[PDB]
């Protein structure tokens, strides 16, 4: 049984992806872009008014298994899109002019693991050689200054960068989809928790992005928009200095491919509850995050 105000297990999220597609068959289509190490289907939703060669915004949730408010947000976002499309000017224009690619859970194997054995698991669940330790950090597994800084070469560590860039089937699947659609994808948004930040490149080096000016200004505006609702305070900036260095991230990789609007969101809270954010806070967190996402969508649309 699914709720937008509770955390749902994978079986339920998987059924939800099929359910929401069947109820909105002319607004939403569903695809599997690959399978996890354990063989689960990695689903991607395409949301928008059907039309030839539209630009798109790409958003994923659930890179990291324990960051449950991330998964909850992609679901919240899709419902908001559907509920307001057709009679809210902004969202109606949004889905008229572009598509959203929503990947509700990337790291499905880990998510199941956090529901069944260890709530605090982070990584994938693939096997490693030379050690009994399991898993690779998906946000260390992309071809962006891979394993050069901010990652561990130790497979027992939480930031293990993997056997090689895109060693993980999940990261390969995501990377492969985006490569094929680099033409249409105009923005990349990846949702994490916690610590209340908006990050943009770079994380694999203290080097600043070409349009560092444009991105810093957009993030500043986004966090101001988000705080309007509940006063929630976000910080923002290039990844390496705003949080810490972390090579192999999907946002840096997205930006180096030609996606000049690439952001990582870190949602509530700032550590009081951390990854175990109370379900009573799901709605508030999602509502305010929507304001930032919509602000970014409006901008990308305008400068498209
Ligand atoms: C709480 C939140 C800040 C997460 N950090 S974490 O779970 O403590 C990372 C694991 C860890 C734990 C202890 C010591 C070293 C690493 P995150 O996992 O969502 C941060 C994210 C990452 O580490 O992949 C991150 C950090 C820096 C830059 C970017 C943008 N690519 C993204
Ligand atoms: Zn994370």
């Amino acid at each position: 049984g699914h709720s937008y105000e509770k955390y749902n297990n994978w079986e339920t999220i998987e059924a939800w992806t099929k359910q929401v597609t069947s109820e909105n068959p002319d607004l939403i289509s569903r695809t599997a872009i690959g399978t996890t190490f354990l063989g689960n289907n990695i689903y991607l939703l395409k949301v928008g008014k059907p039309g030839p060669n539209k630009p798109a915004i790409f958003m994923d949730c659930g890179f990291h298994a324990r960051e449950w408010i991330s998964h909850a947000f992609c679901q919240w976002f899709v419902r908001e899109a559907v509920l307001t499309y057709g009679y809210e000017s902004h969202m109606t224009e949004f889905l008229n002019k572009l598509d959203f690619y929503v990947l509700p859970v990337l790291n499905i194997d880990g998510y199941i693991y956090t529901w069944t054995k260890n709530r605090m698991w982070r990584k994938t669940r693939s096997t490693n050689a030379g050690t009994t330790c399991i898993g690779t950090d998906p946000n260390r597994n992309f071809d962006a200054g891979w394993c050069t800084t901010g990652a561990s070469t130790d497979p027992c560590d939480e930031t293990y960068c993997g056997s090689a860039a895109e060693s993980e089937k999940e990261t390969k699947a995501l990377a492969d989809f985006i490569r094929n659609n680099l033409s249409s994808i105009k923005a990349y948004l990846t949702i994490h928790s916690y610590s209340q930040m908006i990050l943009y490149p770079y994380s694999y080096d203290y080097k600043l992005p070409e349009n560092n000016a444009e991105l810093n200004n957009l993030a500043k505006a986004a966090v101001k928009e988000l705080a309007t609702l509940y006063g929630t305070k976000y910080t923002y900036g290039p990844g390496a200095t705003t949080i810490y260095p972390a090579a192999g991230g999907s946002d840096d990789w997205a930006y180096d491919q030609g996606i000049k609007y690439s952001f990582t969101f870190e949602l509530r809270d700032k550590g009081r509850y951390g990854f175990i954010l109370p379900e009573s806070q799901i709605q508030a967190t999602c509502e305010e995050t929507m304001l930032a996402i919509k602000y970014v969508t409006n901008y990308v649309l305008g400068h498209l």
